[PDB]
């Protein structure tokens, strides 16, 4: 299924090369821009375990999540994944411990050293 594949066709987007994050776009946004550091962005997602199980969706709760890109708001995974899309764009991302919650986990739903799947639609940025 989709995680199998972004964790076994998905590019290493990560600055050292350890493909801690890997990625597959889905959906071609548009033209070239990508959001830059502070910029304010909107986005849907939907998350999963490596067990299978749905532990958050956005859509679920009919609002996008909203954060500034770059100031490590949000795990490393996504200020460096989401940095890389274009307005529109839907990717996967596949997020390895180290660049998630690690051996600490986030309580109850994700456990201790995690691999993490993301679906992940970047709706809008702006800068402030």
């Amino acid at each position: 299924g989709a995680p199998a594949t972004v964790t076994e066709q998905g590019e290493d987007i990560t600055s050292k090369k350890d493909r801690g994050v890997l990625k597959i776009v889905k959906r071609v946004g548009n033209g070239e821009e990508t959001p830059m550091i502070g910029d304010k962005v909107y986005v849907h997602y939907k998350g999963k375990l490596s067990n299978g199980k749905k532990f958050d969706s956005s859509h679920d709760r009919n609002e996008p999540f909203v954060f500034s890109l770059g100031k490590g708001q949000v795990i490393k995974a996504w200020d460096i994944g989401v940095a890389t899309m274009k307005k529109g764009e839907i990717c996967h991302l596949l997020c390895k411990p180290e660049y998630a919650y690690g051996s600490a986990g986030s309580l109850p739903k994700i456990p201790s050293n995690a691999t993490l799947f993301f679906e992940i639609e970047l709706l809008d940025f702006k800068g402030e």
